[PDB]
Protein backbone atom coordinates (compact mmCIF):
# COMPACT_ATOMS: atom_id res chain seq x y z
CA UNK A 1 0.00 0.00 0.00
CA UNK A 2 1.40 3.54 -1.03
CA UNK A 3 0.24 5.80 2.06
CA UNK A 4 -1.91 9.38 1.14
CA UNK A 5 1.60 10.94 1.91
CA UNK A 6 3.92 9.28 -0.37
CA UNK A 7 1.07 9.24 -3.44
CA UNK A 8 1.57 13.01 -3.52
CA UNK A 9 5.11 12.67 -4.11
CA UNK A 10 4.90 9.94 -6.75
CA UNK A 11 5.69 11.82 -9.70
CA UNK A 12 7.06 15.67 -10.15
CA UNK A 13 6.09 18.50 -7.92
CA UNK A 14 6.22 22.20 -8.62
CA UNK A 15 8.13 24.14 -5.56
CA UNK A 16 7.52 27.56 -4.40
CA UNK A 17 9.74 29.31 -1.99
CA UNK A 18 8.70 32.43 0.23
CA UNK A 19 11.65 33.46 2.40
CA UNK A 20 11.46 37.01 4.38
CA UNK A 21 14.47 37.73 6.20
CA UNK A 22 16.26 40.36 8.57
CA UNK A 23 20.02 40.09 9.67
CA UNK A 24 21.35 42.56 11.78
CA UNK A 25 18.37 44.74 10.73
CA UNK A 26 19.21 44.33 7.14
CA UNK A 27 15.63 43.35 5.47
CA UNK A 28 15.41 41.17 2.32
CA UNK A 29 12.80 38.63 0.90
CA UNK A 30 13.64 35.88 -1.47
CA UNK A 31 11.53 33.65 -4.16
CA UNK A 32 12.03 30.57 -5.42
CA UNK A 33 10.55 28.12 -7.84
CA UNK A 34 11.52 24.88 -9.34
CA UNK A 35 10.67 21.03 -8.99
CA UNK A 36 10.92 18.10 -6.68
CA UNK A 37 11.15 14.55 -7.76
CA UNK A 38 11.30 12.33 -4.78
CA UNK A 39 11.43 9.51 -6.38
CA UNK A 40 15.21 10.19 -7.45
CA UNK A 41 15.83 12.56 -4.39
CA UNK A 42 15.90 15.60 -6.67
CA UNK A 43 15.08 19.12 -5.83
CA UNK A 44 15.96 22.00 -8.60
CA UNK A 45 15.48 25.52 -7.86
CA UNK A 46 16.44 29.34 -8.82
CA UNK A 47 16.24 31.82 -5.86
CA UNK A 48 15.96 35.74 -6.29
CA UNK A 49 16.44 38.35 -4.65
CA UNK A 50 13.45 40.61 -5.12
CA UNK A 51 14.46 43.49 -2.65
CA UNK A 52 18.00 44.23 -4.16
CA UNK A 53 21.80 42.68 -3.32
CA UNK A 54 21.82 39.85 -0.58
CA UNK A 55 22.89 40.73 2.38
CA UNK A 56 23.99 37.52 3.26
CA UNK A 57 25.84 35.45 1.11
CA UNK A 58 23.78 32.45 -1.10
CA UNK A 59 25.53 29.35 0.75
CA UNK A 60 24.35 30.22 4.18
CA UNK A 61 20.72 30.01 3.07
CA UNK A 62 20.90 26.43 1.43
CA UNK A 63 19.71 24.72 4.34
CA UNK A 64 16.57 27.00 4.83
CA UNK A 65 15.30 27.01 1.23
CA UNK A 66 11.76 20.71 1.29
CA UNK A 67 12.85 17.08 2.68
CA UNK A 68 9.62 15.44 1.68
CA UNK A 69 12.07 15.38 -1.28
CA UNK A 70 13.98 12.87 -0.24
CA UNK A 71 14.62 9.62 -1.37
CA UNK A 72 13.38 6.91 0.77
CA UNK A 73 14.81 3.71 0.02
CA UNK A 74 11.74 1.07 0.24
CA UNK A 75 12.97 -0.48 3.43
CA UNK A 76 13.25 2.85 4.67
CA UNK A 77 9.41 3.97 3.95
CA UNK A 78 8.15 3.47 7.59
CA UNK A 79 10.76 6.61 8.52
CA UNK A 80 9.21 8.98 5.98
CA UNK A 81 7.67 11.66 8.68
CA UNK A 82 7.60 14.52 6.39
CA UNK A 83 5.75 12.96 3.26
CA UNK A 84 3.53 11.08 6.47
CA UNK A 85 2.78 14.73 7.11
CA UNK A 86 1.57 15.60 4.01
CA UNK A 87 -0.55 17.52 2.11
CA UNK A 88 -1.25 19.63 5.81
CA UNK A 89 1.85 20.06 6.39
CA UNK A 90 4.83 20.57 9.09
CA UNK A 91 6.51 23.69 10.55
CA UNK A 92 10.69 23.57 10.66
CA UNK A 93 12.52 25.62 12.87
CA UNK A 94 16.18 26.05 13.71
CA UNK A 95 18.68 27.85 14.90
CA UNK A 96 21.82 28.30 13.02
CA UNK A 97 24.78 29.14 14.80
CA UNK A 98 27.78 30.67 12.93
CA UNK A 99 30.94 29.51 14.78
CA UNK A 100 32.13 33.24 16.07
CA UNK A 101 29.70 34.61 14.53
CA UNK A 102 25.86 35.78 14.68
CA UNK A 103 23.08 33.20 14.51
CA UNK A 104 19.70 33.03 12.07
CA UNK A 105 16.55 31.78 13.77
CA UNK A 106 14.06 30.14 10.99
CA UNK A 107 10.82 29.21 11.02
CA UNK A 108 9.21 27.29 8.08
CA UNK A 109 5.74 25.99 7.35
CA UNK A 110 5.80 23.28 4.50
CA UNK A 111 2.40 22.32 3.16
CA UNK A 112 0.97 21.65 -0.38
CA UNK A 113 -1.59 24.58 -1.79
CA UNK A 114 -2.93 23.34 -4.47
CA UNK A 115 -0.36 20.92 -6.78
CA UNK A 116 2.39 22.96 -5.38
CA UNK A 117 4.76 22.10 -2.62
CA UNK A 118 5.22 25.64 -0.47
CA UNK A 119 8.44 26.45 1.61
CA UNK A 120 7.19 29.97 3.35
CA UNK A 121 10.02 30.81 5.95
CA UNK A 122 10.99 33.77 7.98
CA UNK A 123 14.15 34.12 9.00
CA UNK A 124 15.90 36.39 11.91
CA UNK A 125 19.60 36.87 11.88
CA UNK A 126 21.39 38.66 15.03
CA UNK A 127 24.82 39.33 16.30
CA UNK A 128 26.91 38.91 13.13
CA UNK A 129 29.98 40.69 12.99
CA UNK A 130 29.92 43.66 10.06
CA UNK A 131 33.05 42.32 8.73
CA UNK A 132 33.20 38.83 9.63
CA UNK A 133 32.79 35.91 7.17
CA UNK A 134 28.87 36.03 6.72
CA UNK A 135 28.30 39.77 6.22
CA UNK A 136 32.05 39.91 4.68
CA UNK A 137 31.21 37.79 2.30
CA UNK A 138 33.81 35.21 2.42
CA UNK A 139 32.33 32.09 1.48
CA UNK A 140 33.05 30.47 -1.86
CA UNK A 141 29.75 29.97 -3.63
CA UNK A 142 30.15 26.48 -3.32
CA UNK A 143 28.69 23.60 -1.30
CA UNK A 144 29.82 20.43 0.71
CA UNK A 145 27.89 16.61 0.81
CA UNK A 146 26.70 16.31 4.65
CA UNK A 147 25.28 13.40 6.47
CA UNK A 148 22.14 14.48 8.78
CA UNK A 149 21.42 12.34 11.26
CA UNK A 150 17.69 12.91 11.99
CA UNK A 151 15.87 11.45 15.50
CA UNK A 152 12.40 11.35 16.88
CA UNK A 153 11.25 13.89 19.18
CA UNK A 154 8.05 11.75 20.57
CA UNK A 155 6.78 14.81 22.67
CA UNK A 156 6.37 17.14 20.17
CA UNK A 157 5.21 14.41 17.81
CA UNK A 158 7.71 15.18 15.47
CA UNK A 159 11.92 14.63 14.96
CA UNK A 160 14.71 16.70 15.75
CA UNK A 161 18.40 16.89 14.16
CA UNK A 162 21.52 18.54 15.00
CA UNK A 163 24.44 18.90 12.50
CA UNK A 164 27.49 20.92 11.37
CA UNK A 165 27.67 22.44 8.07
CA UNK A 166 31.26 23.86 6.85
CA UNK A 167 30.88 26.57 4.59
CA UNK A 168 34.41 26.94 2.61
CA UNK A 169 37.00 30.11 2.84
CA UNK A 170 39.33 30.99 0.25
CA UNK A 171 42.16 30.80 3.03
CA UNK A 172 41.81 26.68 3.33
CA UNK A 173 39.70 27.10 6.43
CA UNK A 174 36.07 26.47 7.00
CA UNK A 175 32.97 28.51 8.48
CA UNK A 176 31.33 26.07 10.66
CA UNK A 177 27.17 26.75 10.80
CA UNK A 178 25.92 24.50 13.73
CA UNK A 179 21.84 23.90 13.12
CA UNK A 180 19.59 22.99 15.55
CA UNK A 181 16.39 21.57 14.17
CA UNK A 182 12.86 20.16 15.12
CA UNK A 183 9.80 19.69 12.55
CA UNK A 184 6.25 19.02 13.91
CA UNK A 185 3.10 18.37 12.22
CA UNK A 186 0.92 21.39 11.01
CA UNK A 187 -2.17 18.94 10.88
CA UNK A 188 -3.66 16.20 14.05
CA UNK A 189 -3.62 13.39 11.36
CA UNK A 190 -1.01 10.32 11.89
CA UNK A 191 2.35 10.61 11.21
CA UNK A 192 5.65 8.35 10.81
CA UNK A 193 7.85 8.82 14.09
CA UNK A 194 10.98 7.32 12.93
CA UNK A 195 13.49 5.55 14.16
CA UNK A 196 17.05 7.24 14.13
CA UNK A 197 18.11 7.45 10.50
CA UNK A 198 20.65 9.49 8.20
CA UNK A 199 19.93 11.39 5.24
CA UNK A 200 22.88 11.91 2.75
CA UNK A 201 23.07 15.84 0.97
CA UNK A 202 24.72 16.81 -2.16
CA UNK A 203 24.09 20.16 -3.14
CA UNK A 204 25.41 22.04 -6.41
CA UNK A 205 25.13 26.14 -6.33
CA UNK A 206 25.38 27.57 -10.04
CA UNK A 207 24.17 30.82 -11.53
CA UNK A 208 21.86 31.17 -14.70
CA UNK A 209 24.04 33.27 -17.19
CA UNK A 210 20.93 35.64 -18.55
CA UNK A 211 19.69 36.73 -15.20
CA UNK A 212 20.50 39.97 -14.17
CA UNK A 213 18.98 39.59 -10.58
CA UNK A 214 21.15 38.78 -7.37
CA UNK A 215 20.42 34.65 -7.81
CA UNK A 216 21.20 30.80 -6.57
CA UNK A 217 20.61 27.60 -8.88
CA UNK A 218 20.47 24.85 -6.59
CA UNK A 219 20.62 21.39 -7.30
CA UNK A 220 19.99 18.84 -4.32
CA UNK A 221 19.68 15.35 -3.65
CA UNK A 222 19.02 13.79 -0.67
CA UNK A 223 19.07 10.01 0.39
CA UNK A 224 17.72 8.32 3.29
CA UNK A 225 19.87 5.91 5.18
CA UNK A 226 19.08 2.89 8.41
CA UNK A 227 21.11 2.11 10.36
CA UNK A 228 20.57 -2.12 10.23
Amino acid sequence: MVSKGEELFTGVVPILVELDGDVNGHKFSVSGEGEGDATYGKLTLKFICTTGKLPVPWPTLVTTFVTCFARYPDHMRQHDFFKSAMPEGYVQERTIFFKDDGNYKTRAEVKFEGDTLVNRIELKGIDFKEDGNILGHKLEYNYNSHNVYIMADKQKNGIKANFKIRHNIEDGSVQLADHYQQNTPIGDGPVLLPDNHYLSYQSALSKDPNEKRDHMVLLEFVTAAGIT
